[PDB]
């Protein structure tokens, strides 16, 4: 109705501030030497993530370090690019907030918004599943950030429990745009957990924005019953079910979520929710979603069904312990032309 018209403003008028951050980037807006080290919140090969303290305000904040000989090692230097490249450029309620973004002679440094409610996966595991109410306020929120995305050109490529964290007031933080790239048409880079891989990336003859909302159907299916739709003991055989396209939905999924998740998990592209003529709305205006007052999730008024615990600031006890190894600041530049312009 007369709603249609003023998120399509919306929605001009934030690609209108995407353009102008895409133009004019923010460049080396802080340095390693004002932030005080505390805990490793994740590793992993290229790169880790850490809780910092800045100095000078006291602040919080997840500083992602990156080894930039690992990120040539691995092939990463366009996707290291583009992460930062898209962190400053975007604004949304869902995303999180790129603070400060450095570079030092071993390293990248990317600093955000600390989210001490920990990852939705740990919350996953330990609750065992989520109730269709509470799933359905956590995808709600992806819709609409894919929605966001989408409308910039921006296919983000990675989602999954793991990369979406848990804000004080129970909201979604997405953070993680290491395989996100700003692209109109087709892509191929083979890339993302193979339990949330469209079809149409496996075949490797090129895919489009259509993979997120494959990986949306992977997610609610995950959220609601507490396993992914597509598991084996190797991901090559994880592959083989996707392309089959066969989905065993439990006796407790409702018949409104499964009738979603049938058309999010389409094999075909072309009968796919989110590519078609319509888009987004589809979903929007599914059954499933019918309960869900779109405006309230974006404005964040609606009462979250789960509100993490909190001890005091700089507290992690809701993320894992990994072994605090050290950051080695070299007296030798290195790679300095491959990241020149991070
Ligand atoms: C529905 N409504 C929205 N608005 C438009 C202006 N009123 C507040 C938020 C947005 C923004 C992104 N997606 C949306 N879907």
């Amino acid at each position: 109705g007369s709603e249609q018209e003023s998120v399509k403003e919306f929605l001009a008028k934030a690609k209108e501030d995407f353009l102008k951050k895409w133009e004019s980037p923010a460049q080396n807006t802080a340095h390693l030497d004002q932030f005080e080290r505390i805990k490793t919140l994740g590793t992993g090969s290229f790169g880790r993530v850490m809780l910092v303290k800045h100095k000078e305000t006291g602040n919080h904040y997840a500083m992602k370090i990156l080894d930039k000989q690992k990120v040539v090692k691995l092939k990463q230097i366009e996707h290291t690019l583009n992460e930062k490249r898209i962190l400053q450029a975007v604004n949304f309620p869902f995303l999180v907030k790129l603070e400060f973004s450095f570079k030092d002679n071993s390293n990248l440094y990317m600093v955000m918004e600390y989210v001490p409610g920990g990852e939705m996966f740990s919350h996953l595991r330990r609750i065992g599943r989520f109730s269709e109410p509470h799933a359905r306020f956590y995808a709600a929120q992806i819709v609409l950030t894919f929605e966001y995305l989408h409308s910039l050109d921006l296919i983000y490529r990675d989602l999954k429990p793991e990369n979406l964290l848990i804000d004080q007031q129970g909201y979604i933080q997405v953070t993680d745009f290491g395989f996100a790239k700003r692209v109109k048409g087709r892509t191929w880079t083979l890339c993302g957990t193979p339990e949330y891989l469209a079809p149409e990336i496996i075949l490797s003859k090129g895919y489009n924005k259509a993979v997120d909302w494959w990986a949306l159907g992977v997610l609610i299916y995950e959220m609601a019953a507490g396993y992914p739709p597509f598991f084996a003991d190797q991901p090559i055989q994880i592959y083989e079910k996707i392309v089959s396209g066969k989905v065993r939905f439990p006796s407790h999924f409702s018949s409104d979520l499964k009738d979603l998740l049938r058309n999010l998990l389409q094999v075909d592209l072309t009968k796919r929710f989110g590519n078609l003529k319509n888009g987004v709305n589809d979903i929007k205006n599914h059954k499933w979603f019918a309960t869900t007052d779109w405006i309230a999730i974006y404005q964040r008024k609606v009462e979250a069904p789960f509100i993490p615990k909190f001890k005091g600031p700089g507290d992690t006890s809701n993320f894992d312990d990994y072994e605090e190894e050290e950051i080695r600041v070299s007296i030798n530049e290195k790679c300095g032309k491959e990241f020149s312009e991070f």
